[PDB]
Order: structure tokens, then sequence, then C-alpha cells
């Protein structure tokens, strides 16, 4: 990457200014602002609050449905300090795609929604005064980039975002917006990796650099004690009587990354980090060498008004409901989620299964999405599908360059429901696993999540996988209600084929639930009613525990949350364990009984 | 009683032929019917079905809440075979007051609108014809009836009931009509009691007749086979092997009483009954010689729509739930029911606190209805209280003679949360238990639901009882939420005070709950939430079993139920264990595992 994925500090060497707050916002459907001048001041603007999604605080609906382009504007005082440094504007991230300006300049374009844009100001930014940043953002979906899906252009010439995911095409500046110094030299990135030695630790490391000086590496701990300390961009730390990082018990040290020339500091960054291991042995994870059952959710960024606006409030409320079911993991179903999720894991103890945004590449769901109105005959992925590759591959570079120092982090999933059924599907996913690989310093476990499409006689794809995540609906979308006898036959033939297999490999259920209707109450229970959740999750359990080599269970999902609007989804997608404003349905308790 | 209150038959001697279906209707509020010959047929009448409460087919305020005269009237044919028999109209109830007409010609008049009316209309009846019915009817409510509360007249001279008691007051034709036609000598009433000899048991019985001719009664087993006969008005059937109706897992007899001539029979009457005894021993209640612990609710006559309408679906799905919950009782609360709640209760083997409409009694609650707009001087108790003793005690005698002979009823509950700290009270009240015990041939527990106003240092009224059923919310309307620590504790010192007293009697509680709005979830729970309600419930079970003479509970209420909309009312009760329409909130599935 040419720019660094750390997150922002603020000390001697590096400064950081945030820009949250009221932005200026203009919709451009006209598609006029660059050659109308909007990147030096929207004409015409409303504000729009930072972060967050700019759908649900409107009151019509094309306001809320907007797709296409539209520009956000703010201003800024730059410290006159900041004169000798490079500064940059980090945005947690752009969704979907979007070119930053300032001072009316054009700095930089990205293309993924979900991951921090780094853009660098330094020849433009006047310290000492007020500047001017402007960004074109743009929300449509293809088949190109990800996540996936179609742009429905409607008689008036209105853009429609036609998914191929189950969950509301939110957009906009979703997280927090700062301005930053850095050092002429600075620490652009590092990685770790652990091994463990009996009662001690080793901290292998590497350390990339924008220079030639010399760097010190030191480790601190939780107290600020230095424990160990050594030279150069790539070396080992030990670390004797370590106090390892553990599910629900974490212990966090702090690294510190010094560059020096002799007679001083030039750029200091520091980062919390904690000792921990993670490798598949045969069906077991294991954590610091112990097996380890995964207990949780899928969950999503998604609050009401809010959208996918990112808050600390909502991470402290899903935390504490999380510890309150003994949780131990999530799922950032589907798409990495702003970083400070994975800070407060880290704190935590938390388990978390970092996804790429790859979901929507399900054929049939293209296919419907292109029928509605209307198409059967044309698509063209023989040339649209070596592009999306290598979308899916920068977004799985940037998540795990992002987020692979946090010890929370033990598995990257690299796609969510995808085609898998076709040699092609392989070729495509052996280059993202293999890219994946490259990137991730620890090596750590790769895996996806399979639709029921993805058949154990048909699916060329699970042997990419360290272990193999499963998304199953036995009970809900298979079988449901009054067959929900039929469907626990169905599901227990599903796994005695996974058995027969014997592929020594560990199984996860990463998505099982029932649309739940809060106060809708039956007996003999519904689909939808509070009851049919809870016996819908009790036969999934009675499956899962029959199998040895099943060796966690996310929910799907943590609470309801927006998708698109249809005759299918009742306000969103009410799966949810919790309510959208985090409040527990009848099944949360049967999940905190087992779990404890 | 100048009438007979038995269920009426059909068979060689007596006829039946019902009176339900749409009546005519019309609403007297300048009360000018009678001077305006309405017994004769309604002016300007509307379509009424029959049975069912009036007040909730309308969707206009003023005929909802009307309160005052209304009238009812019908027509139907009289088979000529009926010449030579006396024939009755028998309304199940006529809710709260009335006066019937047949042929234009006044009949009877009631007050009391729960218990049959029955009116002789053989001296007009016209067989071969087709024949009327009028009946001008009263909802207003005061202070020298059941149950009790005050009548508003509004600036316009529109009357508005003001209960004194928590439900909607329902009124109108609640329950079946019909017409029925008997033999000129007659069974009129009998009464049976039991006592358990070994393996056998003896049924001393009583008949009264409207004749001096004899009397042979036989009981026959389930499969209609004769295993006792005597003659006589008075008289025991021994039976030999019996078996005893059980605590769900009853079995039924029948009694076949005949009047004969001689030559032949004049009139047979028969009704299922249960040979089961009820006492109470020290702080036990003995059914057939072994302790029961009730668990069950109170209830209403309440339903969508229909109001208190009698419909045995209603029956039928509110048993089937009271089965799932593994109760063995209900009370019925606060009127005696229709008489088909407890011909199914006898054949589902549950037990029956059956209750007179003695609700409204408190001082409190009549202030506050008086001082709403407007009075805070002006009472008369001196004068009502005796005319109220009177119509107590006339409803008293009615529902026994009425329910005497179902197994499934073994207690009568005389009041629901009266006054009972003065002597006052104690002197009203021992003429009405007096009363109570002469009129049931079996003599059977006697008990009241007591309000917290009636403390143990102050209440001068349980020595009357031979249990003791209070009605307590400790954690509701007494510290509740955020208190319930306080609600405890508080809970607990009332009991010590009640066992420090060591009455050597048992205690029942027969109402304690939380409203809880179906859907209300919220962690931690707060008081209206469907945690709460578990909480709650959690909490006073730990206090129920803290208490060896505690032994029963019946939870208020088996379901949301309609009152007098107010700012402490959110579309009537909301302490339902299950919704109004019979669905289950999280804590039924408490009482199911408690009581399991
Ligand atoms: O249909 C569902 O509820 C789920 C199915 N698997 C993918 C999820 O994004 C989706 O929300
Ligand atoms: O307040 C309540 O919920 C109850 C209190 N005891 C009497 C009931 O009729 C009433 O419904």
């Amino acid at each position: 990457l040419e720019y660094s994925e750390l997150y922002p500090i603020q000390n001697e060497y590096r400064m950081m200014q945030s820009l949250d707050g009221m932005w200026k916002f203009q919709f451009d459907p006209e598609e006029i602002g660059k050659k109308s001048g909007w990147e030096n001041g929207l004409p015409a603007p409303v504000s729009m609050p930072v972060p967050s999604s700019f759908a649900d605080f409107f009151t019509d609906h094309k306001e809320r449905d907007y797709c296409g382009d539209f520009w956000y504007e703010t201003e800024f005082y730059l410290p006159a300090e900041w004169r000798n440094k490079k500064i940059w504007l980090r945005f947690g991230s752009i969704t979907h795609r979007g070119t930053v300006y300032c001072n009316g300049m054009e700095i930089t374009s990205h293309e993924g929604g979900f991951l921090p844009v780094l853009a660098d100001i330094s020849t433009v930014a006047k310290p000492g005064q007020v500047n001017q940043v402007v960004v074109k953002i743009n929300n449509e979906l293809n088949e190109t980039s990800l996540p996936c899906g179609a742009t429905k252009i409607l008689n008036n010439g209105r853009k429609l975002a036609k998914p191929y995911f189950d969950f509301f095409n939110y957009s906009g500046l979703q997280r927090s917006v700062w301005v930053i110094a850095l050092p002429e030299e600075s620490v652009k990135d590092y990685s770790v990796d652990y091994e463990l030695c009996g009662t001690d630790a080793l901290v292998k490391y590497e350390v990339v650099t924008t220079g030639e000086h010399p760097v010190i590496v030191r480790l601190l701990d939780a107290e600020g004690e230095l424990v160990a300390e050594t030279e150069g961009k790539e070396g080992i730390l030990q670390v004797a009587n370590a106090r390892l990082w553990e599910v629900r018990n974490a212990y966090l040290y702090q690294i510190v990354i010094l560059i020096t020339d002799g007679n001083g500091v030039l750029d200091e960054y520091r980062e919390k980090i904690g000792i921990r291991t993670v490798r598949i042995e045969g069906t077991k994870i294991l954590l610091n060498d112990r097996p380890v059952y995964l207990k949780g959710f899928g969950k999503h960024e998604d609050f009401p008004i809010l959208g996918r606006g990112f808050h600390w409030g909502i991470v402290k409320r899903d935390f504490e409901c999380l510890k309150w079911t003994n949780a131990n993991c999530f799922r950032t179903s589907h798409y990495p989620y702003a970083e400070e999720w994975y800070q407060f894991a880290d704190e935590e103890g938390f388990l978390i299964i970092d996804e790429v945004p790859a979901v929507g590449m399900m054929r049939s769901t293209r296919n419907f999405v292109a029928a509605g109105s209307g198409n059967y005959t044309y698509f063209f992925e023989a040339l649209t599908v070596p592009e999306l590759l290598k979308s899916h591959i920068a977004d799985t570079e940037e998540m795990i360059t992002r987020d692979k120092n946090h010890p929370s982090v033990i598995a990257w999933s690299l796609f969510n429901e995808p085609e898998t059924i076709t040699d092609y599907a392989y070729e495509y996913f052996k280059e993202v696993f293999a890219a994946a690989e490259t990137y991730d310093f620890q090596s750590r476990p790769m895996t996806g999540a399979f639709e029921k499409n993805s058949k154990p006689e048909l699916c060329k794809c699970y042997p990419l996988c360290d272990f193999i995540c499963l998304n199953r609906y036995y009970g809900w979308y298979i079988s449901g209600g009054p067959e929900i006898e039929e469907a626990e036959e169905l599901f227990r033939d599903e796994m005695d084929r996974w058995k027969a297999k014997e592929l020594n490999v560990p199984f996860v259920f990463t998505e099982f639930g029932t649309d739940t209707m809060a106060g809708l109450h039956k007996l003999p229970s519904i689909m939808w009613s509070e009851e049919y959740q809870k016996e819908y999750l009790e036969m999934n359990f009675r499956v899962f525990d029959s199998y040895e080599f099943v060796q966690g269970e996310l929910a799907w999902n943590f609470a309801d949350f927006q998708t698109t609007e249809g005759i299918m989804r009742v306000d969103g997608n009410h799966k949810g364990v919790f309510t959208r404003d985090r409040q527990p349905k009848a099944a949360a308790v049967v999940f905190k009984d087992r779990w404890e």
C-alpha cells in the first residue's frame, strides 16, 4: 500500500485532529459536480452528520433511497505547528467509493466502502489557515467491486441500488474522519507473530518505515514496564513469564516502535497487542494450544438512525449483551467493521472472524435481481469476474494489513455465500486465499461462509479453508414450521455426508436463525414467533452436538438489522436474538444458558 | 328460591329450545320504554347477538359506554306439544338487573348479573304459536347491589358507570337463553354430600320437588351401569369400590332422580357428579384425604369482541392452556361464571374456588371515585350497607344453590378485597358466612380474598375463613422495579407476622402479578416488561416457599382482560400470563416448569 493503515495516535511526533461533526452535503443526481466546480465548495448543501449513514435522516423516499454520486464538504483549521509534517486526511471509510479533494485539488480515490482511505494532502495543505475538504462519493452496486449488486435506472432516470446481499445499502461517511500529521520519516506498518515457549513467549516482528534510519522496538507490560527490547526492522522480542491474551480474559502489552538517528528520536508508534497463538489441529481450533469452542454471533454495523454510523455507545452496549450471553466470538458479517470494534474486542478478550465484503456473489440472486424487470438472457461474467477478483484481493490486502495485529482477530473470512461448485470458482478463490496468506504475517486460519448450494458433493472450494463455516437454515428457509422434523432429518443427512468425507477439519456454523417478531407469541409456536425461535435453536443445537467436528456456533444475527424493503423483510431482518435497540427476545436466554 | 337453578335437560319429561341468536335491542336513555309500551315490542331496534356483551360491537363511544336502561326482544315458536307443561324462560344471566316480559306481560325481575334468571311464563305462554320475550335491563352500579360502584351523570344527562372494581362494566345478555318445559310436578333442587369408607363411598342426598309423589334416586357409573339405588327425598346411596373424582383425573357418576306415582314416572332429572371430599385439616387442604397444593389462576369471563359472552371455544382453549401450565385450579374472579365452565372443570378434574360478585367494597376506592369530580364529604353507608348485605346474601344463596353439586367446586369465596378492619365488617361478613353454610349441603370450605389493607394486626374477618386467601402486589404496587428487594423484605415481614399468629390454617395467594406488555423486552428488566414479570414471579415463589402454611398460588391473571380505560390501564389489565387471545408471555413457561 502507498499509505499506512496504522490507527492514528497523538504524541510528540504525530498529531491528529477530528473532523467529525456536521458536514455540508449535496446529492448530485445529474452528475454535474466536477464540471461545475463542486470540488471548490458545494453550491446548495444541507447539513450531514459525520460519522453516520445518510439515509435514515430524511423524511422522503427519494433522499433515503438515493443512489449515485453525492458530495460532502467541511473546513478545518490546520495548526501552524504542523508545517514540517506529512499531513494526511484519514477517513475510517468512504462508502462505497470516492475521490478526495483538498483545497480544490484532487488527492486520491478509493474503491471499497469499509476500510480506511488515506489522502496525502502535504502538498496542498495550508498550515495556520482554514483548509477545505470535499469528497465525491458514489454508492452504486456492480459486479466488479464489493459488495456486489446492480443499479437499476427507473423510468425517470432515477437510480436505485439493487443489492445481491441481505442488508440495506447504507452509505456516506460512516466512520470518523481525522486530519493527521506524521514525521517525514515514519513507521508505516509493522507485523507481530507469536510463539509460546513454556512460561515464556517470543514476539517476532517486522517494521516498515518510510526511511533508512535505525529502528528500536520495545515491549511494555500492562503497567508500562519494559519487558523486552531489541533493534532492527526485523527481530524477536523475548518475553519471560509472558501473560498470555486469553479468551474472555485479555492481557495487552504495548509495542513501542522508535525510529532514531542516534542523536534523537524521529518517530514513535505505539499500539496495544496481545500474546496469543491460533492454529487448527485436526478438528480443533487451538487458542494458546488449548481447544476453544466458538460461541457467539454474526453482527452488523447497524443501529437506529445512525445506520452503520460508528458510535462507542453501540460498542459498549453490544459487548455488555455479548458478555451477558456468555459469548466469546463474533464474525464481522459482512465487511470489516470500524477499527474501534477490534480495539474493544482486544480489551474484552473476544475472538473475531474478520470478514472481507465478498458477499453477493451467488448466481441465483444475481439472476433474480435481473429478472425482476427485466432480463433473463444477458449476463457477462467472463468479463467482470477478473475485475471483481482484483477488487476482492485489494480489499483483502487492506483488511489484513489494517487488522493483523489485533489479538482478537483469529481468522479471516474471505467470502459469504458465493458460488463454489465450479473449477472456475476454485481458481478464483485460490488467488484470494494465496493473497491473504501473503499479506498475513501470522498466516492465521482462513475460511469463508458457505451457503447450502455448496453441497458436499459439489463444492470445489472448501479444501482451501483451514476450517469450514456453514450458513444453514434447516427449519427456516428449508422445511420450516410444521416441517421442522423433516428439517432436522435433512440437516442430519447433510452433516452425515460431511462426516463421511472425514475431512479432519473443524466446522463452525456461522449462521442459523429464524425471523422473529418481538412480542409475537403462539402456543403451539409458529414461524416468526418468539417460541419458534427457541424451538428452532434447540433443534439446531441437537444437530450440532451430534458431530465431533463441529467446534463453533455463531447465530444469525446478534440483532435485528436494516435490509432493503420487500415482501420478505418486515422492517429489515428480524433474525436478531436481540432487537435493534439491543434488548433480548426469549431466545437470548437460551443462548445464555447453553453457553454458560 | 321460588324457581329451580337446575341446568336444563332434554328428555321424555323436560324440553328445551335455545333462544340464542340475533335479538332486537334498543337503548333507552330517556327511560321511556315502559310508559311507551316497549314491553310489547321495541319501536326502533338494532340487532344484537345473544349471548354477548353489547359494548364492543359498536364503533362509537356513547354506545360502547352506555349506562342506564336498555331493552332486548326476540320471538320464538312454542311447540304445541308443550301445552301441558310448566313453561319457563331461563336466562343464564341478565347483567346487571332486569325485568322479563312475555307476550306483553310482566313475569319477573332479578338483581344480580352473573346467575340464572328464571321466569315462569306458564300463564301467558301460547303453545303452537309465536311468542314474544322482551327484557328491560339496567347496567348501573350502586352501593346496594353487587358488584359495587357509582353512576355519574355527565353534563348532558348521559350516564357513565364508575366501577369500584378493576374490570370493564360489560353487560347485556351475556349467556345463553332457553325456553324450557317441565312436568307439573318436577325435581326443583337436590344436594349431594360424600363420605369415604375405605374402598367404598356414601352419597348422602336430599331432593326437593314441587309435589308429594315418591322419589327414587339411582346412581350410574361412567358407563351407565347402575351402582346404587334408593328411595325417598332424603337418603344415602352406597357405592362399592367407588371411583373417586381426583384432581386432574376426573371420574363422573350420573345421578338420576325420578318422581313416580306407582303407575309410571312423572319426572326425571339427571346430572353428572363426582365422588370427592374436601376438608381443611390444620394448614392442609385435603382432597379425598390427601393434601393438595393449589396451582392456577384467577380468570375472567373475557374475550375479544364477545366481552363476557359465553362460548365453548373459549372454555376449550382456556382449559388446554391451563393443562399446558400444569395448573389444577382456578378462582371465578370476581363473579360466578357460566355454568358450562364448571361442567367442564368437572370433566377435566379442575378445582374451583367459586366467587360471589362481592367486589368493590373498599372505602378508599369508593372515596376516590367520588372525589374525581367531585365529592369529599357526603357518604351514606349507614343506610346502604343493610341493603347491600341483603343483596350479597341473595347472590350467595343463588350461587351455592346453582353450583353445589359440581365436584370441581371445592370452596366458596365470599368477597374480593372488601373492608375488613372494623367490628362492623365482621358483623356483616358473619351473616354472609352463616348464610353460605346454611345453603351448602356439603358445608365446604369458605374463604374470601383479602387486600393488603387487611393487615394481620387489624383484620377482623379472617377468623371467619376456613382458609385465608391473600391478594398481594409486593413488587408491583408496593416497591416495584428498582425497589423489588425492598418489596421482598416487606412481603416476608408481613408473612412473618401471619406466621407468628400461628393460626393453623392454610393460606392461598389468590393474586400476585405485574402488568406486562407482550413484546416489551428489556435487559435489565423494567416494570411492564416480560422479563420483569418472570423476575417478580420468581421472587414471589421464594417467599411462598418460605412458609409451611402456604398451600396454594393462583396468579393474577390467566389472561389480559378489559377494564375501564384510564391512565393506569393500557388497553385493559395486562397482568395476564397469557394475552387476551390466549397466547403465552415468557412468564407462562415459568409457571409450567414450576407446577410440573
Ligand atoms: O437470509 C438471511 O437472514 C441471511 C442469509 N445469509 C446471509 C445473510 O446476510 C442473510 O441476512
Ligand atoms: O390491580 C389488579 O390488577 C387487581 C388487584 N386485585 C383485584 C383485581 O380485580 C385487580 O385486577
